């Protein structure tokens, strides 16, 4: 079993890319589990064809504690047999995202859900703090893949996630597997992300293009793999899945300074 | 002295709106202090004409601890006498973003920097956790203004911040003074934000349009008030400032559910 975490800032289609990648993995015969560690809890909608999956936090609140919770309600099987579970966001203004994530992971481990080829933690990378770095810090995810784009905020979040990895890459076995470039139809975006990965010492594992079929499948609460298996974007997600399966470059990144990031953006025509 | 917090998700120009509002306030004769509570620390650049102001956490690290710091290096005066502080983001992957704010506010209180007509805490509202809600929880900010837009994520963040205000309003005195609509050139965006404010039990205090002069001023690292005083956007920021000064409608919000927000987006042609 491989423990991978997809990190990245919100609003760039990270969850859709994660779900389509997991669907492509399931289509290859891999038993994949998705754990959504996002407060929005949108990391399992496409696999489950659901408007909203009941997160562990909400069901614990309805049942008092996670101790009186059942894995059958917590964990749901979606397309391709993919198991789906939502950690649940913090209480707005009160709790930590990290406490919800660790509670979900501990409940899953106690219930025996992990006993699978891949476990993907879809973790928010908008802010890189102790709470959102729980999978990295508690040795829950060993391979970190960052979904980014050719915009200042996306690469800044990627660099901060790399800083967190570097913090926990010593006295720990968590490594950066690569960068997934979610295209935003920006010119020289793939080249910019390749250069950013080279600066970080990692690779751009795959460049995910923008396609209308992604939104067409998302209207149906479905992945591109399930919706149109013969689409070109399905082949892109299959290539990403194969490159993640065959990924051997797991490195401790070298985070860049702010000036280097601005220089990269100037070089590739963003600012 | 009025203690206010500008909350809101990132990527919608909340920081620029806050800095222009503070510049318009100082242009009317009010003594304002900006406390930047975002980890990326861009809340005081346009006032100070700086690429990036040195944050409290950085100086604490360079000087060993906060107790070896001086207000001269921490507190900087920019355009119109506005006093600028950056709280300092957490160490990526380790610290909590809300304890840097605790440290900054405590240090400013010991240094006597709070004894001023307005204090504005620019607080990021991407994730509404116990850390990022420190000014609301610790009773440091009494009036909350949420900068939002017609996009789904901005309205979701506004609803979550309203939930936090509700949690801390039945025990403290923190209230929501209105919603600031940061236009994204979306059709029926002002009407949608007005409807959201009416559902929350509050008001859309001002509609901030999109203007190129905002970007022209930001390139020069200054606000529109200082760059082009005779511009229309400067007048919009002045209207927002005088509506903030004259604001008396401070309410405990009524946060709306997922279905209500989705139906609001459906009504005005966004979903
Ligand atoms: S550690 Fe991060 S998620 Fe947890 S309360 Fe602090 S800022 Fe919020």
């Amino acid at each position: 079993m491989r423990q991978c975490a997809i990190y990245g800032k919100g609003g760039i289609g990270k969850s859709t890319t994660t779900q389509n990648l997991v669907a492509a993995l399931a289509e290859m015969g891999k038993k994949v589990m998705i754990v959504g560690c996002d407060p929005k809890a949108d990391s399992t909608r496409l696999i489950l064809h659901s408007k909203a999956q009941n997160t562990i936090m909400e069901m614990a609140a309805e049942a008092g504690t996670v101790e009186d919770l059942e894995l059958e309600d917590v964990l749901k099987a979606g397309y391709g047999g993919v198991k789906c579970v939502e950690s649940g966001g913090p209480e707005p203004g009160v709790g930590c995202a990290g406490r919800g994530v660790i509670t979900a992971i501990n409940f899953l481990e106690e219930e025996g859900a992990y006993e699978l080829d891949f476990v993907f933690y879809d973790v928010l990378g908008d802010v890189v703090c102790g709470g959102f770095a729980m999978p990295i810090r508690e040795n829950k995810a060993q391979e970190i893949y960052i979904v980014c784009s050719g915009e200042m905020m996306a690469m800044y979040a990627a660099n901060n996630i790399s800083k967190g990895i570097v913090k926990y890459a010593n006295s720990g076995s968590v490594r950066l597997g690569g960068l997934i470039c979610n295209s935003r139809n920006t010119d020289r975006e793939d080249e910019l992300i390749i250069a950013l990965a080279n600066k970080l010492g990692t690779q751009m594992i795959h460049f995910v293009p923008r396609d209308n079929v992604v939104q067409r499948a998302e209207i149906r609460r479905m992945t591109v793999i399930e919706y149109d298996p013969k689409a070109k974007q399905a082949d892109e997600y299959r290539a990403l899945a194969r490159k993640v399966v065959d990924n051997k470059l797991l490195v401790i990144p070298n985070p860049i300074t702010m000036d280097e990031l601005e220089e990269l953006l100037m070089e590739f025509g963003i600012m």
